[PDB]
C-alpha cells in the first residue's frame, strides 16, 4: 500500500458524514483511498503525495475536529 495515514475525529456520526467527509477529502488529489470510519472516530487516508495538512483543514472547513495520528503505526 502506498502510504496510510489517519486522524482521530471527534465529530463523526453517521454515514451520510461520511460520505461527506470521504468526499471532501478525496476532493483533493493526493488522496488514492479514503477509509472514513464515522463513530469509531477515524479517518484513514492512503495518499501517495502529501495532503494530511489538506485533509485537515478540510475536515476542519466542513466542521469537524480531526488531529494527526502518525503515518501508521
Ligand atoms: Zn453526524
Amino acid at each position: 500500500s502506498g502510504t496510510r495515514y489517519s486522524w482521530k475525529v471527534s465529530g463523526m456520526d453517521c454515514a451520510a458524514c461520511a460520505r461527506k467527509v470521504e468526499n471532501a477529502v478525496r476532493q483533493l488529489a493526493g488522496v488514492n483511498q479514503v477509509q472514513v470510519l464515522f463513530a469509531t472516530e477515524k479517518l484513514v487516508v492512503d495518499a501517495d503525495n502529501d495532503i494530511r495538512a489538506q485533509v485537515e483543514s478540510a475536515l476542519q472547513k466542513a466542521g469537524y475536529s480531526l488531529r494527526d495520528e502518525q503515518a501508521a503505526e
